[PDB]
């Protein structure tokens, strides 16, 4: 079910949001994939909070490669499953010495 | 934690329901209800405002 959520204005962004997971209802969908850059995935995540599909039930995947590059921790005890990309491995030794 | 969708149902018992922030879970899907002494309703009140 693909939909096009690119091209959507900023003053109109909360009354179409709503809109798509009321047209996301009609086939029950508990099962997402994003794939959007990083300040658009914070910005959807924040409208699934406010309608309230991050309960026990639902499972998303963030189709980019910086799973941890954005905010988490506001989708984290909700209850749904969250999946993603990282490419910046944080364990490595070489990472940690230049993150320190 | 994620308990306000369609299901739930909060009462806010002082006189200040429209004082605090509700937009947060205004779409969430339960219903809330309060109590309200400053109407905003009454044209004194929107005098005062102005």
């Amino acid at each position: 079910t693909a939909i096009n959520v690119g091209n959507i204005n900023n003053d109109k962004k909360d009354e179409t949001y709503r809109s798509l997971f009321q047209d996301l209802e009609l086939k029950k969908e508990r099962r997402v994939i994003l794939d959007c850059e990083r300040d658009k995935v914070n910005d959807i995540v924040d409208q699934v909070i406010t309608i309230g599909k991050h309960v026990k039930g639902y499972h998303y995947i963030i189709a980019n490669l910086g799973f941890t590059d954005g905010d988490l921790l506001k989708i984290q005890f909700g209850g749904a499953e969250v999946s993603g990309f990282q490419i910046v491995d944080y364990d490595d030794s070489l990472v940690s010495k230049f993150i320190e």
